[PDB]
RNA sequence: GGGUAAUUGGCGCAGUUGGUUAGCGCGCGGGUCUCAUAAUCCCGAGCUCGUGAGUUCGAUCCGCACAUUCCCCA
């Protein structure tokens, strides 16, 4: 087009898409500017947060913790950091290895409390799209926010590992391994 | 003495040349106190030698405690 936002003026945004069909479009992959800081008043309405650009929805809540509240200079940075660290090792874009990531994870059914449900009857029920990519995001964040703790290593390179992780599917992170457990204890309960 | 069966995690039982096994039981967690529920997790000369076999609680033999029946000229 007229211009193309290079996300940190490298990495484009073009030939990058989703390949599930649920949250296509619970994704935005196209408005992304140069910089993931946009003061817009998202969460407003019910449904607004569907068009954040993912990358400002991840860096969202790496300033989860309460000592580290306030700070988005520091998350762009680690981000920049693992999107650079993701295209040494794989040799891809890593937008696309995020989405990826995104949608293998979040849970494709969990257990609630219908009706009475008296002593702990708990059925089954599947997930809206939304609740997916909030509780996949939510997974990779705390999930590399665990590993860096009172550890060596930096957050970045932990980051990094889970997301390519994620994509790939392996039981060895942990976003997968709390997909796996939620889906089978609700199993259980359907 | 002669025959039959068994000794297994702290607790009784299924398991027999490729799981240390199944529950009960220890405590830490969640599930409007939170127990019936559900998750995870822990506890072993499998009575004892030889015995071949890739590999025995596991398959022969060695000895011992428990349980039933039966025998008896120092």
């Amino acid at each position: 087009m007229s211009l193309e936002v290079a996300l940190f003026n490298k990495w484009p945004l073009t030939d990058v898409k989703c390949q599930d069909e649920s949250l296509e479009a619970y994704i935005s992959i196209d408005n992304h500017s140069f910089v993931p800081h946009s003061a817009g008043r998202w969460s407003a309405k019910r449904f607004r947060k569907a068009k954040c650009p993912v990358v400002e929805r991840l860096t969202n809540s790496l300033m989860m913790h309460g000592r580290n509240s306030g700070k988005k200079l520091m998350a762009m940075k680690t981000v920049g950091e693992a999107f650079e660290l993701i295209n040494l090792y794989t040799g891809k874009n890593p937008v696309q290895v995020l989405v990826d990531a995104v949608a293998n994870s979040g849970p494709r059914e969990d257990s609630c409390r219908i009706g009475k449900g008296g002593q702990v009857r708990r059925q089954s029920v599947d997930v809206s799209p939304l609740r997916r990519v909030n509780i996949g995001i939510y997974n990779i964040a705390t999930g590399a926010r665990k590993a860096a703790f009172r550890k060596v290593r930096p957050f970045a390179e932990c980051l990094a590992e889970e997301i390519m992780n994620a994509a790939a599917g392996a039981d060895k992170s942990y976003a997968i391994s709390q997909r796996n457990s939620v889906e089978r204890i609700a199993v259980s309960n359907r």
